[PDB]
DNA sequence: TTTTTTTTTTT
C-alpha cells in the first residue's frame, strides 16, 4: 500500500552503474529525443536499489504497471513539454525476471504470473489492429446516439456488441463507427522450444505469443529470443459451446530480447595481437586433429568479403566452400561446429531437403483459398551461413534450383499466378563424397567428382580430402583418445566470445583494396588461366568468377584482423590458400 | 457406511514393509519435501491390512477417494504446516486392481467401475487447460455482478453458461472472467491393444484416455502402459443432436504405470559371477544353434558404449551391427529375439518402410491445411534400438536417408517451409542377403556385398554368414528337433530378468578408459591401417570410425559386468572380436 | 485446379 512512484523517480534520477555514469538518466534523455515511448529497466538493478520495489513488480504486475507508467509520463512531461500531443502513453518493459520456466513445464499454477520463456521464433503474422474502445450508434429512429460501449473498462479479447442502448434503454441494432474507435497495433507469433530441452523421442512444442503497440516487428523468424509476459487462456469461438470446456494458453508479451560495452574492448584487445589470425584458425573445431588448410578455409567463409552495390548491378560478397572427401574424414563434424559458432546459420542435409523447402514454397491456405509464399532455408539464412551436408545425394533436377541463389543471391518464383523475387544473400558451405564412395587415384578427376561444371564454378574454394593411412596414424589415434578422456586443448578462443568477434567484424569492418594488392592479384589470375588451358578435360574451369574469389578472400583476411584496408600481406595469403585449392583438384603451378 | 479415514491414516503409519521397514512412512516425507502432491498405494497391501477398506475403494471409488484425500491432506498439514499455501489438494492413486479387462471385451456393464487396461500408447496431445469452476459477469446495465456459475458442483464436460443471473434473476449477456476462473491441466492420449491380443484377421482396437493434473506427460508414444480409472461415454458435439443416440467411450485415468529394489539385489547378485559375460551370451537366442560370434556381437549392441558430450561437439556412443548371409541362416529369428529382450526396440523391414517413415514425414494437416512434422521410426527409437531387416531390399536412393541419423544421430528436414532438427540417438542392427541371394566364393567380396563404402564404414561390425553343409549337420538337426519337442536349454537367464539387467546397466554404469587399455587399442589401430594400405582393393575402409568402434566395444564389455573401469582384459576382448570381423570380410591379420 | 510431400493407383 506504500507509495512507489516517489521511489521510482528517485531510483531513475539517482542510480549508479558499474561504469559510474548514471545509466538510467541517459535512457530517458534519449526517450524524449527519439520518442520511442518505451523504457528498458533491468530487474537486477531495481532489486539492488530496492528489494521491496522489485518484488512488487513480480507479484502485483497487474496493478502496479499502469501506476508506475503514469508516474514516468509525468516526469517526462516535466523534462520536455514537447512530448505532449505526440505520445499519449509510455510503456515500461522489465527484463531479467528470475522466474524462468521451460516451455514444456508450464502448468495451471503459472497462469496470471509474470514469467520468462526462452525459445525460437518460427512464425510471424502481418501487423493488424485491435479495438480496445469502440463507438456505436443505436439504429432506432428515435435514438441517433453515440456512446463508447465498454464503459470504464477496455474492450475484452472477444468483441461484444451492446444489447441495451445506454442512451434510451431500448434494444435494437447498433452500427460501429470506425472513425471514433480507438485502435492498437496487434501481431501474433509462434515460439518453439529449443532442441536442447526437447525430451527423447518427442516432437518439439510450440507456444503462441502476442505482440502489441511498439513491440511489433521486433524480430524475424529463426531468431532465438527471450519473452517476458503474462500467460492466459485463448478464446477463439466462445459462441459455439460444442462441449469440450478445454482451452489453450497464449502469452501477452511485455518485453522481448533477441540474442555490452565491455565486449567491445575485449574484441579490440584480441585484434591487437599480431597473431590473431592464427589464434582464430586454431580455435575452429578444436576436437578435430589436423586439416589445417580446411580450418583456414572455413574461417574465411565465416567472415566473408565485402558486397558491392552499384547503380546498375550488384556483386556477390559471400564465399562458398565445397569439400569432397572419403567417408570418416570428419567432414560433418566441422560443419556441425560451423553451424554453432556462426551468428546466423541454417543446417540442412542433401536427402532431407527439397527444392521448394530450400528456396521458397507456394502454399494454398485452405480457409482463404489463396496461395502465398513460404520462406525457404536460403531465404531464412539471408545475411548468414547456409550448410548443405551430403550435397552429392541430392537429385540433379532438384539441385539446379539453387544455381541462381548461389550467384545472383535471389530467388525467382513464377507459380500459381505469383511472381516475386526474394533476396537470398547467404554463404553456402557443402560437403559430399566422390562418385565411388572413396577417391580413386587411378581415374581422372572428371569421373571422380560427378558434378556439373556449372555448380563447381560457383564455389570459391574446392578441397578434395583423401584418407591416406600413413605415419600420422599414431598421432591421430593419440589425439582422438585424449578427446575421449576429457582432455581439452588450451589457449584457444571459446565459442561464445568467438561468435561475438565474428558479429562485430562483419558489421563495422569494410576493407579497401590498395594498388599493390591489385598487381599481385592481377598477375596470379593471368597465370592461373594460362595454366588451366593445358588440360581442357578437367571439370574445373577457371572463369572470371575465380578472379572475384581472390578479391573476396583477400578482404576476408583483412577483416579477420579488423584492418581497414587490404595490404600486400593479405593478397599473399589469398594467393597461397588458392594455390592449395588448385593442387588438390590436380592443377599444379 | 462407516468412516475409514481413521483406518486409512493408521494403515500408513502401521504398515510393515518386506523387511519390516514401513515402506509407506518414508514416502510421506518425500512427498512433503519434494511437494510431489501425489501419493500411490498398492491394493494387495491394503487388502492384506483390512479387507473392508479394499472393497470400499474397489467399489465406492467415486465417493471414498475425496474422503481419503481430505484425511491425507490433514495428516500432511500437521506433519509440516509449510505444505499449506503451496498445494491445496493431494491425490491418492490406487494400483494393482484385480479388475483387469481386455480392450476388446469392454461392455456396457463395466461403465462406471474402476478397471485396469494394459495396452500400447500411440498418440499424445499437447498439455491444455480445462475449466472446473468458472466466473461470469452479467452484462446487463443494472447487474455488473460477478459470480461462480456452477454452484456447489464441478463444471461438467460440456461448457454450460448461466441462463438466469442468480444475483438478479434476469437473463441477458454473461462474460467469462479468466482471472477468477479456476483451471486444471488436461491431456488426451490414445491407447492400443497389444499385438498378441488382436484376434486373427482383424485390426487392433483403440481407446481414448484422459490424463489430468500431475498425470500429464507421464509417458511417451510407443510405451507399454497399465492404466486404471473409470470408463465413461464421450460427449463431443452435442449442439445438434442429429439423431444417433450412439456414443463412444473413454477412460478417466486415475493411475498409470510404465512397463524394484528387490530386482536390484537380484541384478547385483548376478554380476558377482566371474563368468557373467559368458552366461549372458549363452542367454541370447537360446533356440539358435551355433553362431557364437554373432550372439556375442548382438550382446554388445544391447549395452552400447558411453556417449560423450563436449562443449563444442558430441560423440556417438551406440554400436551398429550388420549381418550378411545366405537364406535360412536364422538372421531374422535372432533379430526378432532382440526386439523382445531390448528395453526399447523398433522392428522395421526394408521393403515395408520408406525414407519419410524411417526418419520424419511432413504431412499437411487436413483441418487447417498447414504442414507439420511426424516422428519416424528412428526418432521414436531414440535411446533404444532400431532393427532394419532386409536392408538390401531398400532402394539405394531411399536408403541414403539414414546416413545422417546413423553417425550424427540427428534428422534434418527442410521441406515446405519447415526447418527442424530432431534427435535420433538409436543403435541400428541390420540384416540382408548377398547380391546373388547366396554367397559366391568364386567372385570377390566387393560384388558379393553390393553396398556403397559409405554405409559400410558406418557399421562397427560386419559379419558374413555362409551356409556350408558339413559334418555339423547332424548336431544342427538334433538341436532343431529337440526345440520342436519342447525341450528347453537350462542355465540361462530368463528374458524378463535379462531385460531388467540391461536397463539397469545402461542407466548407472559409465566405464572409463584406463592407461593400459589406451596403449593396447592404439597399437591395434595402427596395425590395422598398415595392413589395409597393403591391399587397397577390399570393400572395407579402415577409417577413424574404426578406432572409435574399439573404444565403444571396450566400454560395452566393461558395462556387461557392471564395471566402472575399462581394464586391459576388456581391451583384449574388444581386439579379439574385431579380429573375427576382419577375417569374415577376408581381411587377414 | 494447383503446388506440395506423400502413399497410392492410374493416368
Ligand atoms: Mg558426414
Ligand atoms: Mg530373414
Ligand atoms: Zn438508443
Ligand atoms: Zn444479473
Amino acid at each position: 500500500q506504500i507509495d512507489y512512484r516517489d521511489v521510482f523517480i528517485e531510483f531513475l534520477t539517482t542510480f549508479k552503474g558499474n561504469n559510474n555514469q548514471n545509466k538510467y538518466i541517459e535512457r530517458i534523455n534519449e526517450l524524449v529525443a527519439y520518442r520511442k515511448k518505451s523504457l528498458i529497466i533491468e530487474f537486477s538493478d531495481v532489486l539492488s536499489f530496492n528489494e521491496n520495489l522489485a518484488y512488487e513488480i513480480i507479484n502485483n504486475t497487474k496493478i502496479i504497471l499502469p501506476i508506475l507508467e503514469g508516474a514516468l509520463y509525468d516526469h517526462i512531461l516535466q523534462l520536455d513539454p514537447t512530448y505532449q500531443r505526440d505520445i499519449e502513453k509510455v510503456h515500461v518493459r522489465i527484463v531479467g525476471i528470475p522466474r524462468v520456466i521451460e516451455l514444456r513445464k508450464i502448468r495451471s499454477t503459472d497462469i496470471g504470473k509474470l514469467i520468462t520463456i526462452d525459445g525460437i521464433l518460427v512464425k510471424v503474422t502481418p501487423v493488424k489492429e485491435r479495438i480496445y474502445k469502440a463507438t456505436y450508434k443505436h439504429i432506432h429512429p428515435d435514438c441517433m446516439q453515440e456512446f463508447e460501449w465498454p464503459e470504464d473498462e477496455e474492450m475484452p479479447e472477444v468483441l461484444e456488441m451492446p444489447t441495451i442502448c445506454p442512451k434510451c434503454g431500448k434494444p435494437g441494432q447498433f452500427r460501429l463507427i470506425p472513425e471514433k474507435t480507438k485502435l492498437i497495433d496487434w501481431q501474433k507469433a509462434v515460439i518453439q522450444e529449443r532442441p536442447e530441452e526437447v525430451p527423447s523421442g518427442q516432437l518439439p512444442r510450440q507456444l503462441e505469443i502476442i505482440l502489441e503497440d511498439d513491440l511489433v516487428d521486433s524480430a524475424r523468424p529463426g531468431d532465438r529470443v527471450k519473452v517476458t509476459g503474462i500467460l492466459d487462456i485463448k478464446q477463439d469461438s466462445p459462441v459455439k459451446r460444442g462441449s469440450r470446456a478445454v482451452f489453450d494458453i497464449y502469452m501477452k508479451v511485455s518485453s522481448i530480447e533477441v540474442s555490452s560495452e565491455e565486449d567491445e574492448k575485449k574484441i579490440k584487445d584480441l585484434a591487437k595481437d599480431p597473431w590473431i589470425r592464427d589464434r582464430i584458425i586454431s580455435s575452429i573445431a578444436p576436437s578435430i586433429y589436423g586439416h589445417w588448410e580446411l580450418k583456414e578455409a572455413l574461417a574465411l567463409a565465416l567472415f566473408g568479403g565485402v558486397p558491392k552495390v552499384l547503380e546498375d548491378t550488384r556483386i556477390r560478397g559471400d564465399i562458398h566452400i565445397l569439400i569432397i572427401g572419403d567417408p570418416g574424414t570428419a567432414k560433418s563434424q566441422m560443419l556441425q561446429f560451423i553451424s554453432r559458432v556462426a551468428p546466423r546459420a541454417v543446417y540442412t542435409t542433401g536427402k532431407g531437403s527439397t527444392a521448394a523447402g530450400l528456396t521458397a514454397a507456394v502454399v494454398r491456405e485452405k480457409g482463404t483459398g489463396e496461395y502465398y509464399l513460404e520462406a525457404g532455408a536460403l531465404v531464412l539464412a539471408d545475411g548468414g551461413i547456409a550448410v548443405i551436408d551430403e550435397i552429392d545425394k541430392m537429385r540433379d533436377e532438384d539441385r539446379v534450383a539453387i544455381h541462381e541463389a548461389m550467384e545472383q543471391q535471389t530467388v525467382s518464383i513464377a507459380k500459381a499466378g505469383i511472381v516475386a523475387k526474394l533476396n537470398a544473400r547467404a554463404a553456402v558451405i557443402a560437403a559430399g563424397n566422390p562418385k565411388f564412395g572413396r577417391y580413386i587415384s587411378e581415374r581422372p578427376v572428371s569421373d571422380n567428382i560427378n558434378l556439373p561444371p556449372t555448380i563447381l564454378s560457383r564455389f570459391d574454394l574446392i578441397f578434395i580430402l583423401k584418407d591416406q593411412p600413413g605415419e600420422q596414424d599414431r598421432e591421430l589415434a593419440n589425439y582422438i583418445l585424449d578427446v575421449h578422456s576429457g582432455k581439452s586443448t588450451k589457449n584457444i578462443i571459446d565459442i561464445d566470445t568467438l561468435r561475438k568477434y565474428i558479429a562485430y567484424a562483419r558489421k563495422y569492418v569494410t576493407p579497401k583494396i590498395t594498388s599493390e594488392a591489385k598487381n599481385l592479384i592481377t598477375d596470379f589470375f593471368v597465370e592461373m588461366r594460362k595454366k588451366s588451358s593445358e588440360t581442357p578435360d578437367s571439370p574445373i574451369l577457371i572463369t572470371p568468377r575465380q578472379l572475384e574469389a581472390l578479391i573476396r578472400i583477400s578482404e576476408a583476411y583483412a577483416k579477420m584482423a579488423l584492418k581497414a584496408e587490404v595490404t600486400r600481406e593479405d593478397a599473399e595469403r589469398a594467393i597461397n590458400i588458392m594455390r592449395l585449392f588448385l593442387e588438390s583438384v590436380g592443377v599444379d603451378m
